[PDB]
């Protein structure tokens, strides 16, 4: 249990084409030392968890059916918020007022046991900066934030549960969302979320997850590196940090005649994938398709600070493959974190039939570093 | 039937939470003479129609529910295109290569009847002008689209299918995009999108959809009265002319100080509603709520010029009511244009719940003037 390897399983993957399907089954709880269901949202009226998905958490029993995996000997949370469920000021109401803390702490509690999670992750983007917009929310998000945390501590360890949460990884958001001292004495873990540096709303193309400084860099802050280095000098214990790996790709549409390098304009998202279907997003495996099968030509940085990407005709992904989460998970280790968090179980190439290197090969490479598990070498996508 | 109702039905309104969750079992064919599914999207590699969803459209059989529906005397139709999928270059490369276009329609009539369809509605946005922006796209785009819809035409009728296709209400892009006789011959109908003429991207207040000239008009070709008469001097077949109508508002947020009024000055799209959850876009039923339950406040236009708009704080957006979407039907009959089209279903009070006036008020409303159905009197939203 020296470092942890923190899972998110996502109830929203049901609703995928059969080859995409991502159910409580496919777990292989071996992979994980933590899983997180994502997400709980906050009710907008009574500001407390509720289940965003009745029929699939609650009706087929999706919440007891990934809890019931404690029994190998993982840790269980529900995940609460998300970027979607971050729009509007609802999260930023429950802080901010002392008597709707004091409700949603003993509610959160009830609900948790109620499904048998062993704790909460708390997913606000952000404190203040509401979905990134820092003019939107009060100053005082940062401090009704640490107290909801301090408050669920005490809770929390009457009950023996866990807590966490998922931080940002932008600088700017960083200072003003989160007393760091305070955080990281009340959290079991602290997730960063080391990913989404870049992507279409940059116009230009970049990595989703840089690793570190690269010369056409034009802030040197989005980068890992920096993100947890800024995090440790702002006071975060180093073992309560978890790095965040993404399993999916950002991907872009050039605009003619402006090359395939980084920071080529672009002018979309790229072309949705078969089984995402998002415009800007493509799962790692949705990727391994178009390297293996379509001819896509694969980028790498000889100086090893950003992961590959990946470019067919004007469209271009951004993504880490087996050597940068390698990579990013030994980097976890000579810092001497506490973890590595994957984002998210259902787009590593889980069934193993689209890359061709065993299935969840992105997480056996997090496992292999972190725990020990024997594993065969990093697959080269190119071959 | 002298009068179509063209009904937009979109897909991934079933994934919206709650009571804004839209299925194939919501549509009331009774209301509609033709249904269109929105959206399929052409393949970026091939230039062939595909799904957008294979899980919903596919697996779980939306196509062919939607158009089982057809036993009520309706057409349906598959809707290829949309704004989302018109970036870039791909509809171009079709329409000005001729063995791309043959390939093209031999596999849309294959596609379409594997699913049930009765035809094919073409939304590219737009020819030329490439999501508006006409210095992209070629000046050809819009031979090639006539040529496009002269082939389908002559495949279609071997068929008995029908072809329509939904255009722009700009002036500029109308002279760019279309081959105006040409494409109301080849057309079972040409549904004017006589909407989104104003949006927070004017960085100022206006209307979703003037429907006459108004004083505080910066340009006088921006309303439905123009498009309509425009499209006539065009050339066009005044029967094949469908006037469309908007289910939902264009939302702003303005600048502190700057009053309530027509052209005050805005910093952003309106806070996203609830259940749609796009900054700068509330459904008519979201708007219901804020006038019912929200106390915003209702400014009409004694002219009649211009559908009402609602405020609160510094919250402002424009839509069209009962009385502004009968008119707009009422305009239909007396110009004896071809019908009215509605953008769409699951915009609308569907559900009867949000607006207290039945299910469905604005379709029923254009029904009732079109159609002659029975129906109850507009609601004013303001009791
Ligand atoms: C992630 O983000 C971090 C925070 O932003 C980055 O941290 C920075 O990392 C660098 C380390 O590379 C560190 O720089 C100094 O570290 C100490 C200061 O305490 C200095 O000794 C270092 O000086 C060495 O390197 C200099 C090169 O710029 C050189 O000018 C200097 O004379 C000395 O050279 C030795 O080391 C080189 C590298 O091994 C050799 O090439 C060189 O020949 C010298 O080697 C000899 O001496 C060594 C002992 O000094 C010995 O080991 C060797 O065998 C041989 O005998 C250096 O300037 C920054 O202070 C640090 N910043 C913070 C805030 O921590 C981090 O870089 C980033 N990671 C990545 C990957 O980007
Ligand atoms: C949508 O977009 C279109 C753009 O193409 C706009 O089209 C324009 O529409 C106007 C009408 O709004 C049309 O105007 C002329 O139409 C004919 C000319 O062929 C005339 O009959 C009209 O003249 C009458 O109105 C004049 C304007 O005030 C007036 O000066 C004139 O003396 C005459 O007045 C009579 O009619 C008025 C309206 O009923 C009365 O107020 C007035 O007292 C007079 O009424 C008497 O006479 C009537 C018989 O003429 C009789 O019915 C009545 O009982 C009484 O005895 C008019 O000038 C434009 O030509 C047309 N433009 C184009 C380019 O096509 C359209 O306006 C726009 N819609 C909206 C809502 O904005």
């Amino acid at each position: 249990e020296r470092f942890k390897v923190v899972c998110y399983y996502t109830n929203w993957a049901w609703y995928r084409p059969d080859n995409g399907k991502y159910t409580p089954g496919d777990i292989n709880p071996e992979l994980c030392t933590h899983i997180i269901y994502a997400f709980a949202v906050l009710d907008k009226e009574e500001l407390v968890i509720k289940s965003h998905d009745i029929w699939l958490d609650v009706e087929n029993k999706f919440y007891e059916k990934v809890t019931a995996l404690k029994s190998h000997g993982v840790k269980v949370l529900l995940g609460l918020g998300g970027w979607d469920d971050s729009a509007g000021d609802k999260y930023s109401r429950l802080v901010n007022n002392v008597s709707a803390r004091r409700k949603f702490v003993v509610h959160a509690v009830d609900f948790l046991e109620q499904y048998g999670f062993d704790g909460l992750d708390l997913d606000w983007e952000y404190p203040k900066c509401w979905q990134v917009e820092c003019e939107k929310g009060p100053d005082s998000d940062k401090q009704g934030f640490a107290d909801l945390v301090k408050e669920l501590r005490k809770a929390f360890n009457r009950r023996g549960m866990l807590l966490s949460a998922a931080v940002s990884a932008s600088k700017r958001v960083i200072d003003y969302a989160y007393n760091v001292p305070a955080l990281s004495m009340n959290l079991d873990w602290i997730s960063l979320m080391t990913y989404d540096y870049h992507g279409q709303w940059d116009k230009k193309t970049g990595h989703v997850a840089p690793m570190y400084v690269h010369d056409k860099d034009t802030d040197n802050t989005f980068n890992v590196n920096f993100t947890v280095n800024y995090w440790i000098n702002k006071g975060a214990d180093r073992k309560k940090l978890v790095v965040g790996v993404p399993f999916y790709g950002q991907s872009f549409s050039v605009v003619e005649g402006a090359g395939t390098g980084l920071g080529a304009p672009t002018y979309a998202g790229g072309e949705a994938g078969d089984e995402t279907r998002a415009r800007g997003f493509l799962s790692f495996y949705e990727i391994c398709e178009r390297v293996k099968v379509k001819g896509w030509k694969v980028h790498r940085d000889p100086g090893g600070r950003i992961g590959p990407y990946a470019t067919h005709d004007d469209q271009w992904v951004s993504f880490d493959d087996d050597f940068m989460a390698r990579h990013k998970a030994e980097y976890v280790r000579a810092m001497e974190l506490g973890g590595s968090m994957a984002w998210s179980l259902d787009l590593d190439d889980f069934t193993g039939k689209y890359c061709g290197c065993g299935k969840a090969p992105l997480l056996t490479t997090i496992n292999h570093v972190l725990r020990g598990k024997e594993a065969p070498p990093p697959c080269i996508l190119h071959e």
